[PDB]
């Protein structure tokens, strides 16, 4: 019965599709350094206090430039079992096809983010080179790194980078896997090095006539404990300090300068604007729906 | 290339279908009373200060209780012109078709929500029969009143009475207009007095197991300048200091009880809650996108 989880979000001359891969319920345990009852203080005055975890959309963007269609972020695939993986069905849906897109853009190399690049072990995409930070494919690629990080954190490590690389291997046997580094630009996108959450996180920005969308990427994970209280970070951030510092620049950046955001991790479509009277805390202004 | 304006919330075992009927762009001299400053400082707070106007949706609602399919008010057809009148394409988009609705509940009977139960004369709901308050028919329908408004809106009133005319005509042939009064109920769904907005507007309210739903009708026509000032009234109420004294009374209410609030005129799907951190301004907490 559900509609598709797609969004048409117009900029001038480009489309922006919102598609929607799945939803996850996360424990509020996951929110760093906050006591739980102000974490349940906050998701009460936001009516998403429910037993079953914190709701939380997964999310990618599609960006139709004229020439070139690209696509930032690709979902989880089959990475993160059976609940996630819809990003290919609702660009389908959405009237896109996947031979359109040329250009794929990662925030980071977290699974929910690169394994819908490809599905089965085969592309998705097969005309689309697939880019991510030098940084980025540093962290995860490097038999090295495994010793360099905690016991208790090596397992996960290593569990993920296979998934990165089952993900990444079709594209690189076509050399159509391509780090880049700060400075770069890529099909008229801005990178910006918005590291914390991964080593190599960055979030792009595109310019267009009269407006601004960043990309975002997950330096935030929730419309609600996040905004109110910005300095709390999540257990997913792998360097947390350097994770909070950097929503905290941002997050003031868009308060100021009212660029539009389009973020994986805030409510479907994940499009909208960030305001604060303060500073101190923030909110998310949700786009409000055209048709 | 936009997705269909439907979207389906779910409570318990009832299926609510938000249904978009268009957009429309208001002046923001249609808020009374309050300086237009104020009125563009929270539209910007919003991100809502464009120049064509204040984005304003409007919305009808499917209420799928089992045994009986329910439309809570059904758009405007084309009683305002083509930009409205989506309701019915996006029911048949959602997958229902108007034969399987049984009972149209109406807040009020001001075109964007009357006019969609026909089209050009023809009910548009053949199974269906009509109910609205009586007070509501009372002032719409006795041909005298017209002469007991101010001059300068006489001429909408004898307007709209003929549009509301046309549109309940093939529904009264058949002996299926019907008004309720004060206590009764239908359906299963309570009826809340909301007058002030028209003399008659009434809300209506549904308890599944576990959550209660109004559907509020116009005692709102903004998430922005009327959340943050609950007081301020608009230009289409036809008594605005009743109007503003309902709007605060349930505001009160749904900030204190936590209701599931559905509305014609909050940005669509128009379901959500509403909290309060003071008692004094409400925030429009909308609901978080389920697959
Ligand atoms: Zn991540
Ligand atoms: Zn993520
Ligand atoms: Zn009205
Ligand atoms: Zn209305």
């Amino acid at each position: 019965k559900q509609v598709a989880g797609y969004y048409q979000y117009q900029a001038g001359d480009v489309q922006i599709t919102a598609l929607l891969d799945g939803t996850n319920f996360m424990s509020p345990n996951l929110f760093k350094d906050i006591p739980q009852q102000q974490v349940h203080e906050i998701l009460k005055k936001y009516y998403a206090d429910q037993e079953k975890g914190v709701q939380t959309s997964i999310n990618a963007f599609l960006v139709n430039i004229g020439k070139s269609l690209i696509l930032i972020d690709s979902g989880a695939a089959s990475c993160f079992g059976s609940h996630l993986g819809s990003v290919l069905s609702n660009l389908k849906a959405s009237g896109y096809q996947p031979e359109q897109v040329d250009t794929i853009l990662l925030t980071h190399l977290h699974p929910d983010h690169v394994c819908g690049i490809s599905k089965d072990g085969v592309a998705n995409f097969p005309n689309a080179t697939v880019y991510v930070s030098n940084d980025e494919a540093s962290f995860w690629l490097d038999p090295k790194q495994a010793a360099k990080l905690p016991k208790e954190k090596q397992a996960n490590y290593l569990g993920t980078v296979e998934k990165i690389k089952q993900a990444i291997a079709p594209y690189q046997a076509k050399q159509r896997f391509k780090t880049y580094k700060l400075g770069d630009d890529i099909q008229g996108f801005k990178v910006i090095n918005t590291a914390g959450h991964t080593p190599g996180h960055f979030s792009y920005e595109l310019k267009t006539k009269g407006e601004s969308i960043v990309f975002i990427g997950d330096i935030v994970h929730s419309h609600t404990v996040q905004f109110d209280r910005p300095e709390t970070a999540i257990e997913y951030d792998i360097d947390p300090k350097k994770a909070v510092e950097t929503r905290l620049k941002q997050f003031a950046n868009f308060a100021k300068n009212g660029q539009t955001i389009a973020a994986p991790h805030l409510p479907f479509p994940g499009i909208g604007h960030t305001y604060s009277a303060d500073g101190k805390s923030y909110q998310w202004i949700p786009i409000h729906f055209k048709d």
